[PDB]
This record gives structure tokens, sequence and C-alpha cells, in this order.
DNA sequence: CCGACGTCGCATCAGC
DNA sequence: GCTGATGCGA
DNA sequence: GTCGG
């Protein structure tokens, strides 16, 4: 992190527009030259030298220059001052809340902690549970603390069928000394993209990990998408571990490559991987390639046979998942 | 200059 | 109920 | 907000 100050800064800024303009496009540029700034080995002297990143124009680098002069941004300052842009920027914090409910909330006085405490009435599920935990989410899990949810995780599921294969993406797989919270691809050979052979393939493991008191809460529930809540255990006399956020993801089992790119991340390596494919000519989604018509309808899916195939298709070197952290 | 810019799962709401 | 759009998050 | 065409 030669250049923490400026990227933090765009990260703000790329919040800002999400939360309060709600200008989606807006917060992909920022996050964009955020990441592209990220991983530039160069402590950045000026603007003009930011300006030659890929997706760094002329208004993030006159920020830059303003950054780097005063050490601080009128702009943000100004944002951080304004009330009602605290108060979204705060409420969408809660998991369950985006920007829209946020500026709801804003409007019938709802903007604190304990105005939210107090209305747990007007909060739909999610939105209740996000609540309940929005101390224990804003809270980094440490690797060590993966590689235990990890044994709980794969023992159960083996324990419910020997077949399932249990995966864990995101971060951890990037190799993170810490992640955010716990991303877990599933398998199962009933369950391809041919047939669904078995139903409940994703329940079966929700209830196993619920059973156990692993999954302490569901945030949302699917066919193939769990996203809730678990916690490891503790011992005698210790205090309890964090709650931390779970999503669990069943793939049919012939589409792994493509499911394990995908929930691999980072999130905006996805886009960019994903963008630079339509100007191959093709459309990744978490189960396929597929090639873009002669007017764009996609075709159908290529055969996949390793993470690498994909990168070899849009022309991209392969890079390792602990390359993938853009 | 000027749109074009990643893709999908689930919750929930509106209209019928 | 079904369909399709919007919100939110992966 | 950026940039390719
Ligand atoms: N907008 C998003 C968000 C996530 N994803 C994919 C890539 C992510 O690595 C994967 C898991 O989502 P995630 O948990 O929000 N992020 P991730 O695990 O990469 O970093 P952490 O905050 O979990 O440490 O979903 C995506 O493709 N588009
Ligand atoms: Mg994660
Ligand atoms: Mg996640
Ligand atoms: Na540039
Ligand atoms: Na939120």
């Amino acid at each position: 992190t030669l250049n923490g100050g400026i990227t933090d800064m765009l990260t703000e800024l790329a919040n800002f527009e999400k939360n309060v303009s709600q200008a989606i496009h807006k917060y992909n540029a920022y996050r964009k030259a955020a990441s592209v700034i990220a991983k530039y080995p160069h402590k950045i002297k000026s603007g003009a030298e930011a300006k030659k990143l890929p997706g760094v124009g002329t208004k993030i680098a006159e920020k830059i220059d303003e950054f780097l002069a005063t050490g601080k941004l009128r702009k943000l300052e100004k944002i951080r001052q304004d009330d009602t842009s605290s108060s979204i920027n705060f409420l969408t914090r809660v998991s369950g809340i985006g920007p829209s409910a946020a500026r709801k909330f804003v409007d019938e006085g709802i903007k604190t902690l304990e105005d939210l405490r107090k209305n747990e009435d007007k909060l739909n599920h999610h939105q209740r549970i996000g609540l309940k935990y929005f101390g224990d989410f804003e809270k980094r899990i440490p690797r060590e603390e993966m590689l235990q949810m990890q044994d709980i995780v794969l023992n159960e599921v083996k324990k419910v069928d020997s077949e399932y294969i249990a995966t864990v993406c995101g971060s951890f797989r990037r190799g993170a000394e810490s992640s955010g919270d716990m991303d877990v691809l599933l398998t199962h050979p009933s369950f391809t993209s041919e047939s669904t052979k078995q139903p409940k393939l994703l329940h079966q493991v929700v209830e196993q990990l619920q059973k156990v008191h692993f999954i302490t809460d569901t945030l949302s529930k699917g066919e193939t998408k769990f996203m809730g809540v678990c916690q490891l255990p503790s011992k005698n006399d210790e205090k309890e571990y964090p709650h931390r956020r779970i999503d669990i993801r069943l793939i049919p089992k012939d589409q792994y490559y493509c499911g394990v790119l995908y929930f691999t991340g980072s999130d905006i390596f996805n886009k960019n991987m994903r963008a630079h494919a339509l100007e191959k000519g093709f459309t990744i989604n978490e189960y396929t390639i597929r090639p873009l018509g002669v007017t764009g309808v996609a075709g159908e899916p290529l055969p996949v046979d390793s993470e690498k195939d994909i990168f070899d298709y849009i022309q991209w070197k392969y890079r390792e998942p602990k390359d993938r952290s853009e």
C-alpha cells in the first residue's frame, strides 16, 4: 500500500456515489481507479503520473493533485459534514439496507443505530439480522479461524454424503491472511447441468450445519444459494467467537471450473475478466463461457476443463488465485 | 465526442 | 397464484 | 468518471 491515502479517498468517493447519489457507474469508475492505483508499484508523486493508468482520467487526476498538495479533499470534507449523506452512508452499512432503504429510513427520521434498534418492526428479515450482528459483521476473520471453520464445514458436509465436495473460495482461496466472510462452493454428482437427480441438496447441508449450531441464522435461501450466519464453537469460560457471514453456493458439478473462477473473485477481477471477455466476443457467467454470435446472442457452452481454459479462450495469461486480488 | 460499461440468486412488491 | 421489475448482495 | 472508436 504505497498509495493507501489515494485509494482510500477514491474508495470513500465510490462509496458516496453508490450509497448517496445512487450512481452505480461512478461507483465503478472509482473502484476501478482505486484498484489500478492499488497495484501500481510506485509512490505516486503527481496526478499526471496517475492519469497514465488506464481508468484514471481528468477528474480523478485533479483530486489526486489536491489530495497530495494538502493531504485532504474538499469534496469529501463537505460530504462528511452533510447530514443526509453521513446518515445514508451509515445505514447502508447494515447488511440488507441498501441506498434506497437507507434514504427511506432517513426520510422518516430513522437515522441512528438506536433509531434502528427501536424500530425493528420496520425492518425486513435480512435487515433485522444485519442489525442484530452489526458489530460482529464489522470484524475480520483471521485465516486461522478460517481454517477452523473450513474443518467444520467440510466435515459436516462429508457426514451428510461423502460425495459432496465443498471448497472454500473468496478471499480465502486467494490466500488472504484475513477475510470479511466465508464463501463455500458445493458440488454433488446428482446435480449437473443436465439433471437435478435429487432434491434438497443444499437444504440437507444447511440443516446439518444448523443442527451442529454452526449456521445460526439465515439471510436468504434458495435451491442453489444460501446466505446466513455462522459461529465457531468456544470452550469453557471463553468469551464467544463473533458471528460471521457465510455464503454457500451449489453449482452443477460439471461446471465447477466456471463456478470456482466466479466464486474466487475478486469482485473487481471478475468484472474486469467478464468485460474483457465481451471485447473478445464471449460472455462468462458462474456456469459457462459462451461465444457472442454475429449480433451477440450467446452461442453454446464451450468445453472447459480447468480454470486455465477460461483464461485461454479470452487470450489471458493464467493467474493464480493470489494474483486475482484486484 | 458519447454512449457503453458483469452477471446472476433471492426477497419483495406491483399489476393482473 | 404468475410474471417481471426493482433492491440488494454474491 | 473514463475512454474507444
Ligand atoms: N459484486 C460482486 C461481489 C462478489 N463477487 C464474487 C467474487 C467474490 O470473491 C465472491 C465472494 O464475494 P465476497 O465474499 O463479497 N468477496 P470476497 O470473498 O472476494 O472478499 P471478502 O470481503 O469476503 O474478504 O463473489 C462478484 O463476482 N461480484
Ligand atoms: Mg468473501
Ligand atoms: Mg461473501
Ligand atoms: Na488514464
Ligand atoms: Na448494506
